[PDB]
């Protein structure tokens, strides 16, 4: 189980709980067609309204830690458990106020995501771990400026081997990008994305050979 909770842009820490709808606990979504599966659901109130300005081109890190506090020192679970194999996603939705309540009808691209190397047999949970929970990307500089909301997502594929089973972990950033140009890429809807037939989601790690992640390809400028 596992909780983003946290940002740094450009190598700046925002703060705890800042500019992200942390949800109340570590427990997975489990129903890819609940509207859950677009940023969670049950936040810890008050909800942030800071909304971070983040230059196109710019790096984040989305910050992941066991639990809905952020870092409690150490845990052999935390950022995640080792044990649960599975891919890491980023996507970004244009929005009219990255504050707004409601998260349905968006059209979301995916910017980044680390899946499975065959050849080394890891996994971008194992990568996550490695990393002290620092999902670490780019936004791309070519998007439109404006309001926009960052889906990070930690799926767990240990219990996957039918539907439901996948663990979906995840967060919203509230973002507001800056400079950039004048691209307004192609989304998908969440719920949607994901089906019950995506061999991303229905996978058996133990017979595992080739993975490719859910949803669209990855967008570049
Ligand atoms: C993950 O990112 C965090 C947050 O940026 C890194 O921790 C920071 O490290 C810098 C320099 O090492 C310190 O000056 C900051 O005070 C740290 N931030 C906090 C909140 O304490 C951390 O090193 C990264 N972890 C890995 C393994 O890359
Ligand atoms: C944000 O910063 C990272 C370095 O951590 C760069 O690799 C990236 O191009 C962007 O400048």
């Amino acid at each position: 189980r596992t909780v983003f909770s946290s940002l740094t842009v450009n190598g700046v820490d925002l703060g705890q709980g800042v500019a992200v709808r942390v949800p109340s606990s570590n427990a997975p979504v489990t129903d890819i067609e609940s509207d859950d599966i677009i940023c969670n659901t049950g936040f810890i109130q008050p909800v942030s309204k800071t909304v971070a300005a983040v230059p196109a081109g710019g790096t984040v890190i989305a910050h992941f830690h066991h639990t809905s506090a952020g870092y409690v020192g150490p845990d052999p679970s935390d950022p995640l458990d080792p044990t649960n194999k599975g891919p890491v996603l980023a996507y970004l939705a244009k929005v009219p106020d990255a504050t707004q309540s409601d998260v349905t009808g968006l059209k979301w691209f995916k910017i980044w995501q680390d899946g499975y190397t065959p050849a080394t047999r890891q996994w971008g949970s194992d990568k996550l771990f490695i990393n002290g929970g620092n999902a670490t990307f780019t936004i791309p500089s070519c998007l439109q400026a404006g309001q926009y909301l960052l889906r990070v997502e930690s799926i767990s594929l240990l219990n996957a081997e039918q539907y439901p089973g996948a663990q979906f972990f995840l967060s919203c950033g509230q973002i507001n990008i800056t400079g950039g140009n004048k691209v307004q890429p192609v989304g998908v809807d969440f719920p949607g994305a994901y089906t019950s037939t995506d061999p991303g989601i229905v996978t058996d790690i133990y017979e595992v050979g080739t993975y490719t992640p859910p949803g669209p390809a990855v967008f570049s400028c």
